[PDB]
């Protein structure tokens, strides 16, 4: 592996994240943030091809962090149980403030909602992985089987659209309406 | 204005190329000489050759929308979310092949996968404002205070999905959309409107 290549790309993240608070997007240029990442603006773009792709690794890091506690949640859990585990462990604070400012950027900019969009959209299949694991039965040939399942495909969208959905809504105007979407799923026929 | 127009143009030119030769081999500059534009004009509307597709996606997904907001006053939100369903993957196979393969195209391109996200996720807005319409009782004022209920933004995330996802397994499967987008939003059985 190499994550240098990762390790930098975090670094641009946070400095165009400062900036995008600090003085809005369009008074921030990509140059800038290379500058303010202490890198050359070459670099900068044999990472990113915009100024609003920068953001992704911010957002990626929150996505990532709900579907990992869904996968290490106890094994004894239900889905529906895991989803609300990992819910909480999330969306709880573990700064806060400043993941608000940033979701509330994307309400206001088209490239920035894009970004957004396709990290939450990135989410999905990771999540169906987790799930389609969690209910397997130890069996990777049997999970494999349920990961195509569209049944799953949909639950999954249904349980990311909840917190995202709730994330958007906290940022325009979390915790208590992610849960509240989720129990959209009661029923569900895992 | 007319910047609709030649982006549509340009994107059916990406579409007939990424079939006729595929993603990889076609790039940016092949993509403006098709659509008889410069390159400094393709660039102008896209910032690459995936984002190019993005007007031939609206296109379904605009549709969808307006199907739900066009459909009879008298009817539910709901009904008016079935009828919309039923119109929107309900089939012109030229029409709906083409669909079926770019569709089909973002299962295999990470980069389209972004813009495929990207188009479906703009659509729940505009649905928000159409089903809040609906319940509205014709007072935009009190539509405008549905718009802003987070109820009603989870509803239509969930009605959005219930069609992408379909959508999506339709495209890589070798049947009907209609069937699993109806399934799916059955998980709205008595959702509170």
């Amino acid at each position: 592996t190499e994550r240098r290549k990762a390790e930098t790309r975090m670094e641009i993240a946070r400095a165009a994240a400062r900036l995008f608070v600090g003085q809005g997007l369009r008074a921030t240029r990509a140059e800038d943030i290379a500058r303010a990442a202490g890198v050359a603006p070459r670099t900068f773009y044999r990472y990113f091809a915009t100024k609003e792709e920068a953001v992704a690794p911010l957002y990626a890091l929150g996505a990532e962090r709900w579907v990992r506690a869904v996968r290490e949640a106890p094994a004894e859990l239900s889905p529906p149980e895991a989803l609300e585990r990992a819910v909480r462990h999330t969306l709880t604070p573990g700064s806060w403030e400043w993941a608000r400012t940033l979701i509330r950027l994307a309400e206001s900019s088209p490239a920035l909602r894009k970004v957004w969009a396709e990290v939450c959209h990135s989410t999905e299949r990771g999540l169906v992985q987790a799930l389609a694991a969690r209910m397997s039965g130890g069996d990777d040939n049997v999970a494999v089987r349920l990961a195509a399942s569209p049944r799953l495909h949909f639950a999954a969208a249904v349980a990311g659209a909840s917190v995202r959905v709730a994330a958007e809504h906290w940022a325009s105007s979390p915790l208590e309406q992610a849960l509240l979407n989720l129990e959209v799923l009661r029923g569900f026929a895992w």
